[PDB]
């Protein structure tokens, strides 16, 4: 159905239900703690957002978070259980996703396989058509974001990550006179969700190699990097990827969103297939 | 800086000014015309009913407001007052008794190319103002363009004193993710307003749109390819400096479109 937002007084009243656990995660976010049902035992996790702490604008900011949040629901998005809010705090109670953030994976692993990429991309590739449909654009999407709820060696020795997509505090959903709107202002309309399709070229780039797609030493020297657009192959770890994995990398990351390829085009490409 | 006055009700601002014809009407509000009792000025006053419009079309007039406050230039229409009962909010500004630059358009046709080159001026001083202040007016349209006066010179040409109006839509403008079109907006977001001075010049010599299509798909295709068409016969007369300019104002790419201050620098401005 549709989430609970149940409206309390204090951290009292959330913890009759929830035993408040270790803290996950910190940051401009508010923190993650780790919450377990006293009902049922199930393992959760708690975002606690201090509605004083931060002002109008990120408060604002949150409530559409917690509206997009409400009306997703996927296998690879992370989920709302419920919505607490007492007068000072806010409380997201989500599935709980053990095995952290899929950057902190990569940096411990060195890089993946290509299977290994093909299962995350796939999932990416599912989530983000599900939002586009919806038109729902994520606009924040990274390693940071991509959290890993379970694990998985199977018998090839493969690593099989169930990911979970968060962060939605910058998402927005899509929806002048046409005689005088300029060129970049049709694009910049017409392709608003394709900046979530980069986002999935440059973490299958990052899952392959294990560095960024592109890194400079000052901020502008990286954007002319990313106008350029040159995903530099010939390095010594391409031969054994195949060069169906290279055409989709080049077909999520053209410079020109014109022909960038969309999620529901990505869905249907053979490397996620055969 | 103009002060935020707060009022009681109607009949205290009618104690300032008479209230004379509408010149306006819309879901902007509706604009009169009005005199000053004690000083004998006329001025445009755009009545706003803060529930007839809403809460979303309200904060859009606050930050008209706050940009108009800031900004001072011969051609950018000058916000005399605002006065704020708490059903209306009253926004005193100069009078252009002469309309929109669209209604004097459509009756004469089209222009000259010193007519259009007077301006076409105005706007590129206008507009190099508010890009060299970070502002962007982001609608610019013959519609917007208010005209104060008229002057008829010694070639039986016509002299526009034009006010630039409509700033509701303006705006005061992880890395290794980001995409190719967002740095290309966050660095060109000025350059619809050139784009917008290249659409208003082609209409005031030519006397049409430069794209125009039977439906919206087919008008944004013409727009994104970008193809002018100097065929008719008006363009016959005009020099060749003009339609190069014309070239430059609406080059496809923002990244090579000419800039506000570059047009001013430009030799059929000079
Ligand atoms: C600012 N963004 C980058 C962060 C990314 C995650 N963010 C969340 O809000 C969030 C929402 C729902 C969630 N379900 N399970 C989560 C977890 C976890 C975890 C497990 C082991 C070790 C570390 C973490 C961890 C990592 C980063 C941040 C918090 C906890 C979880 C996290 C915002
Ligand atoms: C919705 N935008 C397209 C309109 C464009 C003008 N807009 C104004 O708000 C505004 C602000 C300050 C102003 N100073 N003098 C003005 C005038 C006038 C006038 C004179 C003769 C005949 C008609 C008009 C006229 C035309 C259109 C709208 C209102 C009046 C004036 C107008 C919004």
């Amino acid at each position: 159905g549709k989430v609970p937002h149940i409206r309390i007084e204090n951290g009292a009243a959330i913890e009759e239900i929830y035993t408040f656990g270790r803290i996950l995660g910190k940051g401009s976010f508010g923190i993650v703690i780790e919450a377990t049902d006293k009902e049922t035992e199930t393992k959760w996790a708690i975002k606690k957002v201090n509605k004083e702490k931060a002002g109008s604008s990120a408060v604002k900011l949150l409530e559409r978070e917690v509206n997009i949040l409400k009306s997703v629901k996927h296998e690879h998005i992370i989920h709302l259980e419920q919505v607490f809010e007492t007068p000072k705090k806010m409380y997201l109670v989500m599935e709980l996703c053990e095995d952290g953030e899929l950057k902190e994976i990569l940096d411990r692993k060195g890089h993946f396989s290509e299977n290994e990429t093909r299962w995350i991309i796939q999932s990416l590739a599912s989530a983000i058509a599900y939002l586009h449909n919806n038109d729902i654009v994520h606009r924040d999407l990274k390693l940071e974001n991509i959290m890993v709820k379970s694990s998985l060696i199977d018998d090839n020795n493969e690593i099989n990550l169930n990911i979970k997509v968060t962060d939605f505090g910058l998402a927005v959903k899509k929806q002048g006179t046409p005689i005088y709107m300029a060129p970049e202002v049709i694009s910049a309309h017409d392709y608003s969700q394709q900046c979530d399709i980069w986002s999935i070229g440059v973490v299958m780039y990052m899952l392959l190699r294990g560095e960024p797609p592109f890194l400079a030493s000052s901020e502008e020297k990286l954007f002319e990097l990313i106008r350029k657009g040159e995903l530099h192959f010939e390095n010594a770890v391409w031969n054994s990827i195949s060069d169906c994995a290279k055409s989709v990398l080049k077909q999520l990351m053209k410079v020109d969103p014109a022909h960038r390829i969309t999620a529901k085009e990505l869905l249907d490409n053979q490397w996620l297939t055969g």
